[PDB]
């Protein structure tokens, strides 16, 4: 009942600024803190070896993009070892990244960990020296991060026990972050695995964000200096019943609006496994959405916004531009749709069109 | 996992159109359901003796102002024996409410009762037989109801078991109106006894909004059917520390914008020992507070739009036109406030 | 983080002295709380009409049974009627109960309602003017209450809410009673119907008593004042797996010891739907578990002691001392079984 | 409302084996895990350089100590170093412990860090590769850990958030032992510090382990296979009036009594700045307490079994022997106190709570 600010009005201040830089309107948020294990599965689709040079090449091939992303782009996620290197010019990628305007955001979780007494639950790990690394980061120049926490709709998940301890385990992240003036992404992701249709969505979505929220204040959060990551309300990847993007922007903005507090300063939905293509037409039918949205609806895109680029590269260095222009078409395109002004048209290939869908 | 739908969409547009009716751009509630014992001190700081007849004058007196109200007034709140009064015309007074463009309510809760190991604190009753009752209400006019938690700002409270207890009592509370197609009124009052200053106010109506809404989510309650009528975020009634308006509303809004979410139709801020005047001032500077607020914030005042009225009255009939006048000033003075054009006459700090 | 005693040393013994009378050892519980429409399904059952007065008889019956039943109950639980009604020789029934050395006990809840949002689940109301009822009650001969909530093992139940509001409403009706001078028993009765198995009721005990007595600690309820009416835990009605009732008794003790701290006075088991035999041999089994028990492992029946005395009975008042006969051979049998002396003439497992 | 069997009946089993072998009857436990900075501490004390060899023959010193510790000692608790580190005649600590029939235990929380917006209040962290870390621990000899949470009394403290926290992090951490083979000690420990009463303390500890028991019911710990490590009931160091160790045993064991399932195979209370004849006093009285106990009342001390030892080493090797029988002399009677039977001798109403 007693107040005890676990942060300055000084503090407040850099962490609301920090936050609403990264969804300033237009803006979207690149996701390339994919992990050595993780980037290693995209490149092996595209029979590049996983090695520390063609993954700094990637990277830069994305964060060195013309000018024209430039306005789309208000953060990027980096993974540890993005963070720590440099572009072909000697510029490390942090300082390329602002240099573009964006701001800097590093992935702090060490993955998911299996919930004993649970059917295949998980919580997510990294708490352990988390203020150090924070500060440290801080000091190399993240102002934002990202921690993600993976819950699966199914007969009896996802459970009461998962939902209270990631919850718990968000916050915590949240805090430590905070105390290290970097704003901290929340990322509770409902996998889209299953037959479940939009209402158990909607329905399992409303109640893993209403225990976030509830555990956020109860650690003591600064709501307008964190972002919401959350998956988009859709239906199973394996529904039979068909549904609209119009139909699919209500039950998200419904479920958000009965549950993210008005002080949030953004939410950047995560592609999911959706399309280049889908994830920016919902994306738009979102921001369309008849009702009140008191927050930032834009985009912390990995996958949605990587496909075409990936592909177009091949891991040759002579498709360093043809893949840099896929990448600039997705980030044009989301740009818009976080602002309900993008229209598809016939182009960003076939690639675009394809689920990126990944099983877990 | 599993959603067992509470409401049908049917359900759903009717509570949510009741909601949306009562907070209507330039409307606010008129909150008239003092109990017998409640109203008591009412008529003995005036001299009239606390009768049935009394009461029913006095609360026609109200509810029969003139027309200058009724785009004022979206809904009226009512104790249960003025539900099944009649004014002099033989015209039951939800039938005038109605009349004159206001959603009827009820309050249901049956008064607080203490919490054993606590310091002095409270939760309410009020819920045996509510459904029934709640049927019964909507049968005879009601369409909202109204149910009130006391929490106190002290050095051991709001205690966790306190905030706990109110939070689930009223969630339940909600479920039962909103299965019989009543609108509930969430009313978690946190009093302004103390000399604590502002800060400790917010931080405290962030606690207890938080629970409460955590509650309502674990009960299954549709927000777009509910309103929330809390206390402003003021300093304590002994605090030295003073404050201004802007202040006040800066704080208010604050705690509302970290804990209200959007889907919740409206909030009817209650007057809490305010003066009138202070009441609509407050209110005003919180619709023009520079933030963004989701929510239509308006009126639930009980003693901040009925003053002036009860001591103009005196418990004398003679009195009927110049009382009516004192209500109708305020209920118009209010009605300006929370459209932010009312004249008597973001900060990260927060 | 600060206490404020709900109750002082005096409370504290008064409560703890009850309590422990009623579960003295070789003592158990006659529950003869059936409301007007429970009894009236008993009453019918042997074609007798539900009046004021077969029920007067039929509880009278029970009441004055011999005094062979003296040391086998330790209480006796009455539903508010029959706390009113006199025996034959004028003589009302709480003085008959205590000049057979019982202690008087009421059932104070008002029945079981829905909890919208959930599958068929339900929570429990009676605690608007509890405290004064209690207060009443304690004046006329009641020493202890009772109070039931009903959950039920289903595809999805008994879900989070459920579980959370049922362990909510208990304290709240513990804490009333204790403020009052009453032990309360309480009963979360998780209803055997269903094909589950004993595996799966052992899990919903274990969760389901966890969260009881988290909710009693945060409602400063005192343990050593309080009595536990829990299901046995046994494998569902219609489960096509087969137990032993050395199986059904290690299941039962193995929950208890998971969840009841050593502090609760006593554990008085509801016979849920078994046999007379049944219930006698289940408990008996459970107080022969091979497992350190720290609490009272005794009886709280209803139907476990009045099966044949209802049925000896038939509604004919020629029966009385045949009826009376069967009910005292149940209370016998109960009280050797609560004592593991009743006899019908890999823990890791669990 | 269903179950998902985080343990096999044989891994129950095993659990609850080791469990109850670390409490057998007269047996408790040596806690000797304190890390390079803590024990740097003691080593500061008896004016003895803080170095690897140091440590080694300092933590030899005690587990070499004669075969009259044998039915004294049940298991005890190892800092990671320590674990790994050999007896002078080559043998790992470990196996020194086990054939002194000492069950090997190992510390694995990473220390308290700061809960922001409280007021100096306290979680503990240590679950990153916590799993790994057990796997590899149970592999190398250990079949028990230790994980310590630190709480306050003060005037807003323990606060409702520090309560719930810590409370589910031992949860996670008791989980995350149990499906490696290794039985965790949940030790939620209330700092004595303070002006605060009896019963205050009392009021606390209730509420806090109420909520330690929770936390492990909802993340599905077999509380048969652990073991509980709490402050004992106890007036704040700085408080003004006296209580008699009658008192301290029955509100300690009183709120035992309200919180801790019987199930819970054990109590191996913490001595927490009392000194070496309080701890077992108060342990004996505890034991002698006139109220049922289901569950095993012992030790699990550390500064309580080592203060004379360490000041009667000084950091010399000829006092190799004086040391060790300070050691002998406090795992002696502490064995007796667990039992109720301890008297200066040698080895020969509750409502007002």
């Amino acid at each position: 009942p007693h107040s005890h600010p676990a942060l300055t009005p000084e503090q407040k201040k850099e962490l609301s600024d920090i936050a609403h830089r990264i969804v300033a309107p237009g803006k979207g948020i690149l996701a390339a803190d994919e992990s050595t294990g993780s980037i290693a599965k995209r490149l092996q689709s595209i029979g590049t070896e996983n090695t520390e040079e063609n993954r700094r090449f990637y990277r830069q091939l994305l964060l060195t993009a013309d000018d024209r992303v430039n306005p789309c782009i208000g953060g990027v996620i980096l993974f540890h070892e993005t963070l720590y290197q440099k572009a072909d010019d000697g510029r490390p990628f942090p300082q390329v990244i602002k240099s573009k305007g964006g701001v800097v955001g590093i992935k702090v979780d060490k993955g998911v960990v299996p919930l004993a007494g649970t059917n295949g639950e998980t919580t997510t790990q990294g708490l352990d020296g988390l203020s150090e690394r924070c500060a440290q980061y801080k000091k190399d120049g993240a102002d934002f991060a990202k921690w993600r926490c993976v819950l699966k709709i199914g007969e009896h998940t996802p459970s009461a026990l998962a939902i209270m301890e990631n919850a718990n385990v968000l916050a915590r992240y949240a805090s430590i972050c905070q105390q290290n003036g970097i704003v901290p992404i929340v990322e509770p992701e409902i996998l889209p695995d299953g037959d479940h249709d939009l209402k158990r969505c909607q329905y399992v979505t409303e109640k893993v964000l209403a225990a976030v929220y509830k555990a956020l204040s109860d650690h003591h959060i600064y709501l307008e200096g964190t972002l919401l990551k959350p998956n988009m309300v859709t239906p199973g990847h394996a529904c039979t019943q068909k549904y609209s993007h119009e139909e699919i922007a209500m039950a998200t903005v419904t479920a958000l609006r009965r549950t993210v507090p008005p002080a949030v300063t953004g939410v950047t939905f995560l592609s999911g496994g959706q399309s280049e293509e889908e994830a920016s037409i919902n994306l738009n039918a979102i921001n369309k959405c008849p009702l009140l949205k008191p927050w930032a609806l834009t985009f912390s895109y990995g996958r949605a916004l990587q496909a075409s680029a990936l592909k177009a590269w091949g891991g040759k260095k002579e498709n360093l531009k043809a893949a840099q222009e896929e990448y600039v078409k997705r980030a044009l395109a989301n740009s818009l749709a976080c602002q309900g002004k993008y229209t598809p048209s016939g182009q960003a290939g076939a690639a675009a069109s394809e689920s990126l869908f990944i099983s877990n």
